[PDB]
């Protein structure tokens, strides 16, 4: 078989896992509540076919005298079917089983990298459990795999045999990344990103089990990327008004493009550094203009990975990360409606700002995913109350210079 090198993020995950082998933070857990009946055998066959379709679930990461590598394997896996029909609290026992799963650490050399289970906690209420490792999957690919399984199960139970996948093999990404490693374009992106972050500083940050506090709201006064740039400028202006930093840097995850016409599950996002300078008298329109300017003069070197940049330098480049994305559309599991609920995301990038919207809807959802060693349940809640009203004063007057705004408690 042919092996492939590990990406910088994958190598960091591997070494951080081997240093703390009792750490379950690199487990992404998810469960799907299906309000209806489920055929476990057809479900297992759909899991079959999608596992072989999204071949990132077939990767095995191994050690050798030549270094960390990865290849396509035939991983040995199971699908347990637990029936919690006869318990006083079936949901509690189901949550206990799932929590007992994703709380254990996962050895990466030889071991189950994903966990698929089926929980029946009511006569017509199933729960499909999904666990992965951060070295092989993110959240978006997990949702893609969830819908592919939903569609193929829907097909197989009604006699239909499903259409071909709209997925790309992970080998595409592996080979093009191997060729990008020896690329002149990679050396140019390196030179650019280290000229750009040369006389940089620390990151402006509100830093002092993973914390979360959600807040729903509605703004009156676009598309989606204007929403992204407005939220980026607002978070940067809030950081500057709270910390007094003219130079603040935010983390912006971008979906790298290199010629893949299909979504490759497991191919993650490169979070780029966006340094905004907040000169005096500046307003929101000026800050959004500078943000667009700086991302435009950086989206051509987007392929250069963040971890390689942070290693070619001298503990992080940014403390706050802005992730603007709508909610995922729901799935149908053989005619039955199913809604996903995530138990465990990934580790903390100090602070992750999540903005979730609905098409045609004015209501937003703000998420604060913070590191507990840097925030408190009270400090994070005060920042989200402070940041949101600041953002609302910004949305009502782009004419307003950031300095003349004074926010509360």
């Amino acid at each position: 078989s042919t092996t492939y090198a590990l990406s910088a993020a994958q190598t960091e995950i591997w070494l951080a896992q081997q240093l703390y082998p009792d750490s379950p933070v690199y487990n992404i857990a998810q469960y799907t509540v299906i309000e209806g009946v489920i055929e476990p055998a057809v479900f297992e066959a759909a899991l079959r076919q999608v596992i072989d379709e999204a071949d990132t679930l077939r990767l095995q990461f191994i050690d050798s005298d030549d270094g960390l590598r990865q290849r396509i394997g035939t991983p040995a896996w199971s699908m347990p079917v637990l029936d919690l029909t006869a318990q006083a609290d079936p949901q509690a026992a189901a949550q206990a089983w799932m929590r007992a799963d994703y709380q254990q650490p996962v050895n990466l050399t030889q071991g189950p990298l994903f966990c698929y289970a089926l929980l029946k906690v009511a006569p017509a209420q199933w729960m499909w459990y999904q666990r992965y490792h951060h070295i092989m999957m993110d959240g978006y690919g997990a949702y893609l795999i969830a819908q592919r399984v939903a569609y193929v199960y829907s097909a197989l139970c009604e006699g239909t045999t499903p259409a071909e996948c709209d997925f790309g093999s992970i080998l595409q990404l592996l080979e093009s990344d191997a060729q990008y490693q020896i690329s002149a374009q990679r050396a140019q992106d390196e030179a650019y990103w280290l000229k750009h972050c040369a006389n940089w500083s620390e990151p402006a940050t509100l830093a002092s089990q993973r914390l979360r506090q959600t807040t729903y709201l509605a703004i009156q006064a676009p598309d989606a990327r204007r929403l992204a740039q407005f939220m980026t400028a607002a978070m940067a202006a809030y950081l500057y008004r709270f910390t007094g930093e003219q130079d603040v840097v935010l983390g912006l995850p971008v979906k790298v493009r290199f010629g893949a016409d299909r979504h490759i599950p497991g191919m993650k996002s490169n979070t780029l550094p966006l340094r905004l300078t907040m000169r005096p008298g500046m307003n929101l329109s000026s800050l959004m203009q500078q943000a667009a300017q700086e991302m435009q003069s950086g989206l051509r070197h987007q392929r250069y990975p963040s971890e390689a940049l942070r290693r070619q330098l001298g503990q992080r480049l940014f403390g706050t990360t802005v992730n603007v994305m709508p909610f995922d559309l729901d799935l149908s599991f053989g005619g039955y409606s199913a809604t996903n609920h995530n138990l465990l995301n990934g580790p903390a990038e100090d602070l992750m700002l999540g903005v979730y919207w609905t098409p045609g809807s004015h209501q937003l959802r703000i998420d604060f995913d913070a590191n507990p060693a840097c925030y408190t349940p009270e400090g994070l809640g005060a920042h989200q109350r402070r940041f949101i009203r600041f953002m609302q004063v910004l949305a009502a007057d782009a004419t307003q210079p950031i300095d003349s705004i004074d926010l509360l408690d």
